[PDB]
């Protein structure tokens, strides 16, 4: 276990604003790419401001499509709701985030995430794998507009891992006005063995907004985002 002299943990960490730095690499279809990001998070207000590059050049997929991978760990709790979050009470040692997303009548992709500190800064490293996309379909065909919808994902309790189970659907707007469902299946998991937060069922609110940045020439995606907890009293 940790120093039990450690200065910050759990939700200590969070109570200003931290710096966090994303790794991804990822490989869909065959298609091999990196993104770095870049950015802040203030839990206090639920905040997250980002900035991620594809590092290798075209990102071979959507940029929507990497939003739900590219830090739950920053989302606002209801002082009424703290003893729910297990995000903040699994660090510094942090958690494994593992999803499998179904885009429906198109691919998937199984990503694993490690979430921690290091020093100061927040990271989440992560890799991804697609497989069982379609050529010219909406994610590799880039048929999918670049913005972000409100959405809710439910959080509920996985005592036998000593962690939590967490499923949500995201619609994906399509350039020709229709919506490409992906199904989103997750568990997280404590990296250290101390104690951390099991919840009752609730939810996080999303809120995001997709952006570019008119002085960066590679390919790129801004996000801003906004987390809050719901849905007990
Ligand atoms: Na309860």
């Amino acid at each position: 276990g940790i120093d039990p002299f450690t200065v910050s943990k759990g939700e200590e960490l969070f109570t200003g604003v931290v710096p966090i730095l994303v790794e991804l690499d990822g490989d869909v279809n065959g298609h091999k790419f990196s993104v770095s990001g870049e950015g802040e998070g203030d839990a206090t207000y639920g905040k997250l401001t980002l900035k991620f590059i594809c590092t290798t050049g075209k990102l071979p997929v959507p940029w929507p499509t990497l939003v739900t991978t590219l830090v739950q760990c920053f989302s606002r709790y209801p002082d009424h709701m703290k003893q729910h979050d297990f995000f903040k009470s699994a660090m510094p040692e942090g958690y494994v985030q593992e999803r499998t997303i179904f885009f429906k009548d198109d691919g998937n992709y199984k990503t694993r995430a490690e979430v921690k500190f290091e020093g100061d800064t927040l990271v989440n490293r992560i890799e991804l794998k697609g497989i069982d996309f379609k050529e010219d379909g909406n994610i590799l065909g880039h048929k999918l507009e670049y913005n972000y919808n409100s959405h809710n994902v439910y959080i509920m309790a996985d005592k036998q891992k000593n962690g939590i189970k967490v499923n949500f659907k995201i619609r994906h707007n399509i350039e020709d006005g229709s919506v490409q469902l992906a199904d989103h299946y997750q568990q997280n998991t404590p990296i250290g063995d101390g104690p951390v937060l099991l919840p009752d069922n609730h939810y996080l609110s999303y809120q995001s907004a997709l952006s570019k940045d008119p002085n960066e020439k590679r390919d790129h995606m801004v996000l801003l985002e906004f987390v809050t907890a719901a849905g007990i009293t």
